[PDB]
């Protein structure tokens, strides 16, 4: 009676919410158990963690085409979370390949949960493109900064925590950017990968009390620990260098709002799509780090 | 009404498991917040999750004396968890401890195979705490049940076999297999005891202590199959740096995981009769 979903990258950041998720859902779970590549003790236990919530392991490697082939047809929909920071991310041409030689997938939801690629501001696209090419039903999950990585330290970098002293401001800090608890990604994703109205669609993740701008996420911090922080302005040159983990990333969404900019339909946003969940404001999520 | 333990190695393997334990004992507990190493979601957040259940974190840095200090200041016992150079950071914590002076007991990181023992950079600490006149115990005797139990004591994996096999010796040496959670509840009992401060706490569950051969056969029970085995004899085990294979020699040659006995009174499963440790059989369900 339920939609059996098999999550590629299932120990990862992102991809081990979405095991958690589907399984909170309703969804007879599927996670990939890879060859082993060393002895990885955080990986194995978050591995066999799953089966007690009730997920089940199957055996593949990316090396092994049949392999991929005998994984994707003992589930309904796969959705993958591999790396991305890419020749990880192209890993998905693989499964791609053996999809295309199963058909028995109903939906295939490959690793995006953020900065739309389609647009101009990586090879993301080339997924996609493979994809529509072998006629796979999909559905891109897009949208939104992760708060780990953009909201819990005021979008500062090299950090994960708060800043005491000093925050700097790209811009003005005036560009509006979408940051979102990545556990309401995954629910999101949960809930969608099986929904009639987002198949073959772009999915937005656009909570809209959590659209902000920097220096508001900033005055959402300064108002809980009730410190002014001393904020320096950065324009956009001197944000340019020419490296660094990830700029190209930053500078679009910070100064060029690529993901503010253009709006979107009630029939394609998350919240909207899904009202039951009842997301995060960074005003609650900060709160960890008082 | 309650001591307040501050762990040391909060988001190591044994360090969480020791965090989790000494909340639920019911420690008013407390974590040691060292700036980044990196960028770190999986080290950020376990630290965070801790909060969330009710421990408190403390930014402490090694390269800062008072830092230590001010936290030891602020807990009744500390305990240490660490990974070897980080095996000698905890003198620079034993230097602050003795500075503060206001512990009651400090339970060194060990969990191991018990170094006094010749056939270590654990007793050059050991001798620190004890010229420093600090109350202590050391958590001692246990093979780490997922790197010896669940790979069955074969190298390079973590999860059963499905065919072959690889013993050492006769395989009937006997060897100390325990799940992580068992040592670090053990741990978190042992801290407040009065019966085992300055002591060494040992951790060997009688039922637990069993053979390799005796460990594939928990299994091969469980499966319903049996497995191609092959036996490895001393001359041929030992190599001329794979992972500390004298290890796995003193441990499963030479038996020094149970060469000796340990008095009740020194034995974690006879001052603890409460715990309910897992036996091989049941940890050993989770891969089926
Ligand atoms: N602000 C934002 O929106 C953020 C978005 N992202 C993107 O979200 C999506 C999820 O990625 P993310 O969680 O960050 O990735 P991670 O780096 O955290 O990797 C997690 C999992 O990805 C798989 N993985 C990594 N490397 C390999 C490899 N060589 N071969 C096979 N599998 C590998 C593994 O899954 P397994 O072991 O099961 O095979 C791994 O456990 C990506 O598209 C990512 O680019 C990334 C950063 C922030
Ligand atoms: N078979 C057995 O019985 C085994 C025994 N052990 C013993 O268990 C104890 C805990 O080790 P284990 O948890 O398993 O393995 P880990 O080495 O993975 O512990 C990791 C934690 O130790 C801290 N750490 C790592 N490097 C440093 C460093 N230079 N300085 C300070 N802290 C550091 C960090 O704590 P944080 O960042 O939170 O401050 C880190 O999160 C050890 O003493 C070990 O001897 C471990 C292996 C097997
Ligand atoms: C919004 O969507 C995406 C966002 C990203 C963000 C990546 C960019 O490489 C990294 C983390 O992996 C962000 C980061 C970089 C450096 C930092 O100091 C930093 O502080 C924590 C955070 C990748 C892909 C996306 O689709
Ligand atoms: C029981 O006594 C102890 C045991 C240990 C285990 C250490 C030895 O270096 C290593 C990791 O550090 C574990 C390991 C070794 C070889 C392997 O093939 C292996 O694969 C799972 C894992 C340390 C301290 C102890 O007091």
């Amino acid at each position: 009676e339920k939609t059996r979903v098999l999550v590629v990258g299932g120990t990862g950041t992102m991809g081990r919410r979405i095991v958690r998720a589907c399984l909170a859902e309703g969804h007879e779970t599927y996670v990939l158990q890879q060859p082993e590549t060393r002895v990885d003790i955080e990986k194995v236990q978050l591995l066999y963690s799953y089966k007690r919530l009730g997920a089940r392991l199957i055996e593949a490697s990316f090396s092994d085409h049949q392999s991929l082939v005998s994984a994707v047809k003992q589930v309904d929909i796969v959705v993958a979370a591999m790396s991305g920071v890419s020749h990880s991310i192209l890993v998905q041409l693989k499964l791609v390949e053996a999809i295309k030689e199963a058909g028995n997938i109903k939906r295939f939801l490959p690793s995006e949960f953020g900065m739309d690629p389609s647009r101009m501001g990586d090879q993301k696209l080339e997924v996609r493109n493979a994809i529509e090419a072998a006629g796979i039903p999909h559905t891109y999950v897009v949208g939104a900064c992760f708060a780990a990585y953009f909201a819990g330290n005021l979008s500062q970098m090299g950090t994960l925590i708060p800043p005491k002293k000093k925050v700097n401001i790209y811009g003005d800090g005036n560009v509006k950017v979408v940051y979102v608890d990545e556990d309401d990604i995954a629910e999101y994703t949960a809930k969608t990968l099986d929904d009639p109205r987002t198949i073959n669609k772009t999915v937005y993740v656009r909570p809209t009390e959590n659209v902000l701008t920097q220096m508001e996420l900033v005055q959402i911090w300064e108002k809980l620990t009730g410190k002014e922080l001393e904020k320096t302005n950065i324009s956009a040159n001197d944000f340019l260098a020419d490296h660094q983990a990830g700029l190209g990333h930053f500078y679009h969404i910070f100064y060029e709002g690529c993901l503010t900019d253009h709006e979107v339909g009630d029939d394609e946003e998350a919240s909207k799509l899904y009202p039951d969940v009842k997301y995060t404001r960074m005003d609650e999520y900060l709160k960890i780090f008082l």
